[PDB]
């Protein structure tokens, strides 16, 4: 089975601060959504995470990620990231899971 | 089957004015094409869009999508996507369709 | 078999010069990365190309392409593409092969 | 999607007279069921029969054909086949339906 | 994935005593083997069983089954079986076992 | 890709005598016939055999294999066998052959 889905993020105001993971980076925020397949697998299968709406300070440099974490047979955490000065009004992240 | 393919849609200035069906949003534009699939498939393939070029104007926000309307089995209606007073060069996506 | 990667293109300075073949793109840079497959296919696989990180210099637009040049069995050459004034600080491709 | 099923033909004293279609072959009698998948394909799949119960008179030569005559999208058509004096008392048909 | 093996159930005289679950057969024997996939399958796969050596008594009737009780994600429970006088010197069940 | 084929023995006299490999059998008799997929594999295939066509002796045991002797990529060596005093006056093998 390939299940698909997408995350809006939306505004980073409700983006958490999480602590940094790359010392060249700083004020490191991130809408960390947790997915849950609607037919599990029973072997993690592999996603793909594509960016496909971006809303982005124009005075300030474009500094996101499409985040993907981890896998399980269950979901996947990933997120929308960004840091330092960088303001986003608008990133979603639509996704694909396929078994093998 | 899995099929793949790329839209270039190009300066939105060939890109229609549509009207928004966000409120927060106008001025909305939009390429808008209309896939056909080589090898058609019986049931719905599932599809991803990425972005994969861009060329977007520095002096005014970034604002993209690369929308995905709707799938059936002979095709997709998927878009670049764009609102109020953004200006894009170069826009394109490509896109996968999977069985199940 | 389904087998996906990352492509970590980092600063432009490390990225190559190389020849415009758009006539209209000039100071074309391009990180060409030469992948191959974990466990080889014997048709070629379809590639799907996404980038997932982006952090881009704000005074100047915002030119790029996660370019996907050919597939092979073995493997695909793929490249993170920016041209003219434009500065890349970070592109990530995220990508995906599947069989047929 | 593969499915599968099984035929019992039973005594050949519920099977049908047939005319023969092999000029060597007399007296040929058939039992011949018309299946249909309980989730249909699109594209007719690949089917295998396999004759999986057999109970046929000792004093008389073992004469039996697990046939396949014609596969569609919906179903097959399918039979046990015996001919000239052999007795069949009974005749299991199993089988499966894999797409490609 | 899909595996694939062979049963050799041998003479008859090994095979057990088993209580007929049909009223119009006695003297039911049974060699029951019990199998497990080498890569098991997280879903019950599809099986099909095939006879592919047969070696009977001529003086006495035919009587076989390649039977199939049960299938679960780990393995599969399959026997030769015989009944009434009819004397099995030798049997074979090559099978098959498919995802969905 | 699933594929699928029928091998028609036809009567034994035209089938070769060849050396028993089995030293309780002897007068070891075969038709091996030496198939070719039509769209080759690349990793062979798992294939199994079944026996869709029966006409033996009835005054002689039923001794009959259809036998399974190599799998590459590019097609597979199979046989209808009998020993002894057996005698085939008609065997035919179905057969199927799925990737992995
Ligand atoms: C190019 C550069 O290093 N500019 C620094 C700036 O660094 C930040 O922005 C750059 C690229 O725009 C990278 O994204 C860095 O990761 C990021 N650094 C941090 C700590 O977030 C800052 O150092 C800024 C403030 O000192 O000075 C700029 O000139
Ligand atoms: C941050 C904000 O709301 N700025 C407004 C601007 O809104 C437009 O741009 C923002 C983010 O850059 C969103 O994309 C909105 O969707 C978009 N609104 C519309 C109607 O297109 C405009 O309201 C602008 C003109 O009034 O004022 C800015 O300050
Ligand atoms: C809009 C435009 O053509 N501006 C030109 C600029 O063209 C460069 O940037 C645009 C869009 O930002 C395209 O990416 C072109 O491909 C690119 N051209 C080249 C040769 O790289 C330059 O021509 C610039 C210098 O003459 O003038 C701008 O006004
Ligand atoms: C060996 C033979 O031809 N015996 C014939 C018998 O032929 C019948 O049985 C054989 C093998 O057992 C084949 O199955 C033939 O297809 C079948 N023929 C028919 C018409 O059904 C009969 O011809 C029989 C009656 O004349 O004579 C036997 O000796
Ligand atoms: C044709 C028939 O019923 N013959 C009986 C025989 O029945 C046995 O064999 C037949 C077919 O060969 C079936 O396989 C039956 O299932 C089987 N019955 C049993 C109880 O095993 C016996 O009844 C036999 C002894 O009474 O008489 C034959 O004539
Ligand atoms: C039951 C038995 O061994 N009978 C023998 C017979 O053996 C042949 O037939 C049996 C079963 O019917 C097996 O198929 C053996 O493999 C087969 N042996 C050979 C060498 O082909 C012969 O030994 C026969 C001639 O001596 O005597 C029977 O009683
Ligand atoms: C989902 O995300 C949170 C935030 O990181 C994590 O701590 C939690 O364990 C996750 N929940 C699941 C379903 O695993
Ligand atoms: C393709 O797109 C247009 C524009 O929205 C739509 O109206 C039309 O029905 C579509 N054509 C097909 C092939 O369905
Ligand atoms: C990898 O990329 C380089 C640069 O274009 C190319 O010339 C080379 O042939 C490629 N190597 C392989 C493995 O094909
Ligand atoms: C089923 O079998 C009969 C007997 O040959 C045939 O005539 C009929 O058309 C079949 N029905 C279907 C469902 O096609
Ligand atoms: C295997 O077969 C025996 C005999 O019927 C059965 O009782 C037993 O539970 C089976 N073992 C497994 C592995 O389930
Ligand atoms: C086919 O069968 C013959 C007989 O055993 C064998 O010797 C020969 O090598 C085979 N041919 C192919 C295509 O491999």
């Amino acid at each position: 089975r390939v299940q698909s889905g997408k995350i809006n993020c939306g505004d980073d105001a409700g983006w958490a601060k999480v602590p940094s993971d790359d010392p060249g980076r700083d004020n490191t925020r991130e809408l960390a959504k947790n997915i849950t397949f609607a037919s599990p697998y029973c072997r993690p299968p592999v996603v793909l995470l594509s960016i496909t709406q971006l809303d982005v300070e124009q005075s300030q440099n474009l500094r996101v990620i499409a985040r993907l974490y981890s896998v399980s047979p269950t979901g996947f955490k990933a997120s929308c990231y960004t840091w330092h000065n960088t303001k986003v009004y608008s990133m979603s992240i639509s996704w694909i899971s396929i078994e093998n």
